[PDB]
């Protein structure tokens, strides 16, 4: 039984030469003796409880039905032969050399890179919503990046297939997204059921692209609101008209006015047309944000744009026990034979 830091990682004779990646359960790279490749591999124990149960499966069922070159895939998933021996999951997936969150951290991205990134990032985003599945934890840390920059969507374990008519709720209830990249509405009336949801993520990762640093770093759940009307300004009458929820519009009537950050001041270097796409994705109102399609064909992206090439999904979405065996049925299709 292979051992790394004294805890089993069991991934049998075709996966060799272990490394510790990270603790994200436990993280290694390791060489594919089939492929002849190092890949990824992450350590699952979930069984014992509902909710990893119930991410972890959600999240092999959309991997696997998934196909898209912006979006990870696995490989493989390592578990023993029988339920009563599976204890833990291993999923394996093609090492990438990088994420944004890391890249960011160091590097500057040129114009070129922000485009080329944000492209990418849309391109899968496009397939997923395509797929009627909101991802709800785009961030930097989740887009993986290979030694040429080629970029995909991870850790689809919050998704949720879209709910726009369930999607209303009360006021500073809601935690959907981590929480930089969290749309304003998820603190006001929003379940974060809409694919709106993704695009303010994608709004906050471009900025954050831009400039590499956060755009609205709240410091706690509440703090997060202050910053991103810091930057839009007040909401419009017309947008406060669209919240229905006395709790939530009384909230934001009772704030001083507070006028707009320009785009162009906040990010002086930014090309134009980044800033009107920026602009577009970080729109108060989640009905008049830019949609995915949209954003895809924005003047900012015309070097890349090609809805023939940025396909959709051919087959959209619609106790701990009976999961441990939809787990273990979902894993069958990796075992020999």
């Amino acid at each position: 039984p292979e051992m790394v830091r004294g805890q089993v990682f069991d991934v049998g004779p075709r996966y060799t030469n272990l490394s510790y990646i990270g603790e994200g359960g436990m993280v290694c790279s390791a060489y594919d003796n089939v492929n002849k490749v190092r890949v990824a591999i992450k350590k699952i124990s979930p069984f014992e409880h509902q909710t990893y149960c119930q991410r972890t499966l959600r999240e092999i069922k959309i991997l696997l039905r998934f196909r898209h070159e912006n979006i990870i895939g696995i490989n493989d998933i390592i578990r023993a032969p029988t339920i009563e021996q599976m204890k833990d999951v291993y999923i394996v997936q093609d090492l990438m050399e990088t994420d944004l969150y890391k890249l960011l951290k160091t590097q500057h991205l040129s114009n070129d890179h922000i485009c080329y990134f944000l492209y990418q990032i849309l391109r899968g985003l496009k397939y997923i919503h395509s797929a009627n599945v909101l991802h709800r934890d785009l961030k930097p840390s989740n887009l993986l990046l290979n030694t040429t920059c080629d970029l995909k969507i991870c850790d689809f374990g919050l998704a949720r297939v879209a709910d726009p008519d369930h999607d209303h709720t009360g006021f500073l209830t809601e935690y959907v997204a981590t929480r930089w990249y969290r749309a304003p509405e998820i603190m006001l009336n929003s379940k974060g059921y809409t694919k709106s949801i993704d695009i303010w993520s994608v709004g906050c990762i471009l900025a954050e692209m831009l400039s590499n640093r956060p755009i609205f770093p709240g410091k706690h759940y509440l703090d997060q609101l202050n910053h991103i009307l810091g930057i839009l300004g007040s909401p419009s009458q017309e947008d406060l008209n669209c919240i229905i929820n006395l709790k939530a519009r009384n909230y934001l009537l009772s704030l001083p006015h507070k006028n707009k950050v320009p785009w162009n001041r906040l990010f002086p270097n930014a090309d134009s047309k980044a800033l009107d796409l920026l602009d577009k994705m970080l729109t108060f109102n989640p009905h008049k944000r830019i949609e995915v399609e949209q954003a895809l064909a924005h003047p900012y992206l015309e070097q890349y744009y090609d809805p023939s090439d940025e396909p959709i999904a051919e087959a959209p979405f619609k106790p701990k026990e009976k999961l441990k065996e939809l787990i273990f049925e979902e894993t069958a299709r990796f075992q020999p034979g």
